[PDB]
């Protein structure tokens, strides 16, 4: 099944927020980011988790016809850290501890990291992430947007949390985000 994009604050109270390499537009909940740039991508939470708490991200197509189909990159970015496999979209930059991770049933890729208190000055913590191919990419994303899902969960993958944004991949970010609101208020 399509992994769910609920939005679930659960327990502890778990929800996203964010902060031209990278413009977030709360109207559209949509994150506009260069290829291979720093995404930053704050975790709030009412209370802190367990220990072993868990973050994990992943990318779904939004567009219901194409949810069923697994988001990894064109064959151009693929066959271009040592870390991220060359077919995931999704890497996290600066963290000693990221693993990725490849369904056995679903063939979905995620990279997980575990959950760490806000940083020295912060109220939230800030993970950076990568996205390491296009929106535009034929035989990736081929212009279809995409979700990503952040699901806190425990050690074992039970879930406690879950968040979604939609992210476009461009090379203009601070432009296409004009674009599109100028879009939503037309
Ligand atoms: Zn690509």
């Amino acid at each position: 099944s399509v992994p769910s994009q609920k939005t679930y604050q659960g327990s502890y109270g778990f929800r996203l927020g964010f902060l031209v390499t990278c413009t977030c537009s709360p109207a559209l909940n949509k994150l506009f980011c260069q290829l291979a740039k720093t995404c930053p991508v704050q975790l709030w939470v009412d209370s802190t988790p367990p220990p072993g708490t868990r973050v994990r991200a992943m990318a779904i197509y939004k567009q219901s016809q194409h949810m069923t189909e697994v988001v990894r990159r064109c064959p151009h970015h693929e066959r271009c850290d040592g870390l991220a496999p060359p077919q995931h979209l999704i890497r996290v930059e600066g963290n000693l501890r990221a693993e990725y991770l490849d369904d056995r049933n679903t063939f979905r890729h995620s990279v997980v990291v575990p959950y760490e208190p806000p940083e020295v000055g912060s109220d939230c913590t800030t993970i950076h992430y990568n996205y390491m191919c296009y929106s535009s990419c034929m035989g990736g994303m081929n212009r279809r947007p995409i979700l990503t899902i952040i699901t806190l969960e425990d050690s074992s993958g039970n879930l406690l949390g879950r968040d979604s944004f939609e992210v476009r991949v461009c090379a203009c970010p601070g432009r296409d985000r004009r674009t599109e609101e100028e879009n939503l208020r037309k």
